[PDB]
């Protein structure tokens, strides 16, 4: 909607950096809005989802278990380990190390993950496997947040993820028990949700994973819609903004807002 489009205007302007924005019907895969859709962008801690749903195919495969239990050390610990800094001792199961990367944005867990699947070269494969031509990781969590000016690392488009989260949580690509834990993982209750959550009117779902990295980067990506159902997919990036992280997390959010008002 060009209400929408003002508002990611306004986000470049008063951030001072490029805003990237793409929607997508749920069901057809039809753009229905789109800003800078094939810019290249930092994923950011988005990739976490692409991650599980990686993990899942090899679930699917009979490739990994789910109860399959992860035990790792002090020194695999990074920061942002809110749940992998409470089992050191007793390990993670790969469902638990799924959920705290999700729904607890857990850093650790993601990189045990990323070993789970053989690193960020294999989720690139799986990516490619699947038709996502651009998405890339190239790093494990901190590094894949950096953001440095001129870097393709560690990056995507809007439009490629879009598509890619749209052949995930539907169609074929997954079982269906799969695809329902992957959208059970991001429709989970977070700590904060100030991208979208907050302001979301009460009975709408919605499955995302939200990211912030270094250098202004933040992202999210999502399925959402009225009376407990998706209906479309959106996904917001950004990078570069020296703006603070309020000032950031306001700025996308008049996005979100202006998305649901004018659906
Ligand atoms: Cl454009
Ligand atoms: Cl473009
Ligand atoms: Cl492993
Ligand atoms: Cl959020
Ligand atoms: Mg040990
Ligand atoms: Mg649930
Ligand atoms: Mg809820």
């Amino acid at each position: 909607h060009p209400e929408t489009l003002v508002k990611v205007k306004d986000a470049e302007d008063q951030l001072g950096a490029r805003v990237g924005y793409i929607e997508l019907d749920l069901n057809s895969g039809k753009i229905l809005e789109s800003f800078r859709p094939e810019e290249r962008f930092p994923l950011t801690s988005t990739f976490k989802v692409l991650l599980c749903g990686a993990v899942l195919s090899r679930v699917d495969a009979g490739q990994e278990q789910l109860g399959r239990r992860i035990h790792y050390s002090q020194n695999d610990l990074v920061e942002y380990s809110p749940v992998t800094e409470k089992h050191l001792t007793d390990g993670m199961t790969v469902r638990e190390l799924c959920s705290a990367a999700i729904t607890m944005s857990d850093n650790t867990a993601a990189n045990l993950l990323l070993t789970t699947i053989g690193g960020p070269k294999e989720l690139t494969d799986f990516l490619r496997q699947i038709g996502d031509k651009e998405t890339r990781l190239d790093r494990i969590e901190p590094d894949l947040n950096e953001g440095k000016l001129g870097d393709l690392r560690d990056t995507t488009t809007p439009k490629a993820i879009a598509s890619t989260l749209r052949k995930l949580l539907t169609g074929e690509l997954l079982t269906l028990a799969s695809r329902q834990q992957l959208i059970d993982w991001m429709e989970a209750d977070k700590v904060a949700g100030p991208l979208l959550r907050s302001a979301l009117p009460a009975g709408w779902f919605i499955a995302d994973k939200s990211g912030a990295g270094e250098r202004g980067s933040r992202g999210i990506i999502a399925a959402l819609g009225p009376d407990g159902k998706p209906s479309r997919i959106v996904v917001i990036y950004t990078t570069g903004s020296q703006a603070t992280m309020d000032e950031r997390n306001r700025q996308i959010a008049e996005i979100g807002a202006s998305l649901i008002k004018h659906w």
